[PDB]
């Protein structure tokens, strides 16, 4: 208790801007922490010490970053010029400094938000693609060190690009320094994890748990360790304030190295409670509110993004529920839209997209969506289970049929994906028909395939928030079956859509006659138009006009923008009086898989 004392601990021996923010946000932070740890005898002593540490980190934040902090307005990340890009640092340019040398390429595309997949120290051996983190405070040696991260983000800022980094807060690798200390008998760090002397308590938990099989016996610690995911990933005990404190500090150190966005991974499992499924508990959101409050005070230029890949009906809480709305995550991934796009494409049904947008939870103030077409993972069709059941406006559809189509397990498919309802692996270009058309040297089919790819991206680009291009899609890169020939990746089918960047192919973006140049040019056109449309800013409404033709999808933004999509293989038109329009293009005829943008 005693706010002035805590403020002084935070303040240090002797700051106006930083302290003004503390005065406005610290109370929310304190209530969150008290709700979670307030009953502990060590709470007060822990809090005072931690705030002192936070204050020191805050004051050492680079001036350039402090400037972004005090000049960025809320919702900056949702403006029209914002365009994202996701890639593995090694696959894209080998190293961090290599990524920095490729910034001109990112700047020409129009990128302002770059997500580099797990680049922090990862577990030796298997590490689930870097998600088994062994050190939150140091870069994977093969990519460089903190010095290079700093140089990278400085270079990125020179192009107006914000770096997004994964922050795996639910668990660490079993070789993380904390885990090694636990292995060595340090009771202090053993307590950073959920450990049990025997199966008694774990059995009680498991009774209501699910399988994603949640506990692993470890010889070195002589205890059962909570392991929701891989046996080598130990779940942190967030009921321990020291864990929250050290992770919060680790987040700020990363922010001080230039990280401007944090993809909070596996946040649903942050809080455990006997009797529950230990998922999406109230406390897990309280933890995110706390972390968000810390950033509002120390580094407000930063954004918090929920990684959670779930049905859009489960996303609102992440933006903060009730009194906390607007005080939790800034962004969330619209996975329902992503899967609906591919489903709509394979079934030639725009009505599925109408269903998704018409029911898309309205974004809270200063919050936005992360829209995308593909990512480093397989397409998880299950997120559409609800929609697939159909409703009064949209008849049901088969997810199994959609999966089979993209896995080319059906007679007439132009897709070349691979089954992982099981997910689907493969590059956007492979799924859209581009790979198949290229294999057959079919010019006609290639052109249609290019339209399909552009169509799905146009949808993401019209969304409120950050449209995230997956590395290589702008060049229509196809699958990389190469992983199939080396015993180290062979067992991981997702490598099929995790190719290394082809910089020679990238050089072809200049030849408007090449496939890559054609795809690149078309995507660039949409990107530029999006950048000029204020109606597309995240604070503007997002809706969908119900049309009487199931093949078409109409997406509206604000009250002056309308995007029309034809998800069928046939030419058709949409009557102006059916969408109450008669404006400017940026009835209306829509070619197969065509998209049209209009404004007042």
């Amino acid at each position: 208790i005693d706010p002035p004392a805590l403020r002084a601990a935070f303040a240090g021996p002797l700051a106006e801007v930083l302290l003004s923010r503390y005065d406005q946000h610290a109370s929310r932070l304190l209530d969150a922490l008290h709700a979670l740890y307030g009953q502990r005898a060590d709470y007060a002593s822990w809090l005072a010490q931690w705030l002192g540490e936070v204050g020191d980190i805050a004051r050492q934040r680079p001036q350039a970053l402090q400037t972004l902090d005090s000049t960025r307005h809320a919702g900056w990340f949702g403006q029209p010029h914002m365009l994202g890009y996701s890639a593995y640092a090694d696959r894209f340019a080998g190293t961090l400094q290599g990524v920095a040398e490729r910034v001109p390429y990112l700047q020409e595309l129009g990128v302002r938000y770059l997500h580099l997949l797990p680049f922090l120290r990862a577990r030796a051996g298997d590490n689930d693609g870097g998600f088994a983190v062994s050190d939150y405070g140091q870069v994977e040696p093969s990519l460089g060190s903190n010095d290079d991260l700093v140089a990278l983000t400085s270079r990125l800022r020179e192009a107006g690009i914000s770096l997004c980094a994964d922050f795996v807060l639910n668990h660490t690798a079993d070789d993380h320094a904390w885990a090694q200390a636990a292995r060595a008998g340090d009771a202090r760090y053993l307590d950073y994890y959920h450990h049990f002397a025997d199966r008694t308590v774990p059995d009680r938990y498991e009774a209501t748990l699910g399988q994603v099989g949640n506990f692993t016996w470890v010889d070195d610690t002589a205890q059962w360790m909570w392991t929701t995911f891989y046996p080598y990933q130990w779940d942190l005990n967030w009921s321990n304030p020291a864990v929250f404190g050290d992770m919060a500090l680790a987040m700020l150190r990363l922010a001080n190295l230039g990280v401007e966005a944090f993809r909070l991974d596996s946040t649903a499992y942050l809080w455990k409670r006997i009797g529950t499924d230990c998922m999406n508990q109230s406390e897990a959101h309280t933890l995110l509110v706390a972390l968000r409050a810390v950033t509002d005070i120390v580094a407000p230029a930063v954004v918090m993004k929920a990684e959670a890949i779930v049905p859009m009906t489960q996303l609102p809480p992440y933006f903060g529920s009730g009194v906390d709305e607007g005080h939790e995550c800034h962004l969330a991934y619209h996975s329902t839209l992503m899967a609906a796009g591919w489903s709509a494409l394979a079934l030639q049904r725009g009505d599925i997209l109408h269903n998704v947008i018409a029911h898309s939870p309205p974004l809270p103030r200063h919050c936005a969506w992360l829209s995308y077409v593909r990512c480093h993972d397989d397409i998880g069709w299950n997120v559409l289970q609800h929609e697939a059941c159909g409703n009064a406006a949209q008849p049901p559809f088969s997810l199994r049929d959609v999966a089979r189509f993209y896995a080319n397990a059906v007679p007439g498919s132009y897709a070349r994906g691979e089954s992982f309802v099981h997910g689907t692996n493969g590059m956007a270009a492979a799924l859209a028909g581009i790979q198949a058309a290229q294999e057959a040297g079919d010019a006609a089919a290639l052109a249609v395939a290019v339209d399909r790819l552009v169509l799905l991206y146009a949808i993401a680009l019209a969304m409120p928030g950050v449209p995230l291009i997956y590395m290589g899609d702008e060049l229509a890169m196809v699958n990389d079956p190469g992983y199939r020939d080396d015993p180290h990746r062979q067992h991981e089918g997702r490598w099929l859509h995790r190719p290394a960047m082809d910089w020679q192919l990238a050089a072809q973006r200049h030849d408007a006659k090449s496939l890559s140049g054609t795809v690149y040019r078309r995507l660039r056109g949409l990107i530029r138009q999006r950048a000029a449309l204020g109606a597309l800013a995240a604070d503007q409404a997002l809706a969908s006009i119900a049309l009487n033709d199931p093949r078409v999808f109409a997406l509206t933004r604000g009250d002056s923008f309308i995007a029309l999509h034809n998800f069928s293989d046939q030419l058709l038109d949409v009557e102006l009086a059916a969408i109450g329009v008669d404006g400017w293009t940026l009835s209306i005829v829509l070619p197969p898989y065509g998209v049209r943008w209009l404004q007042r």
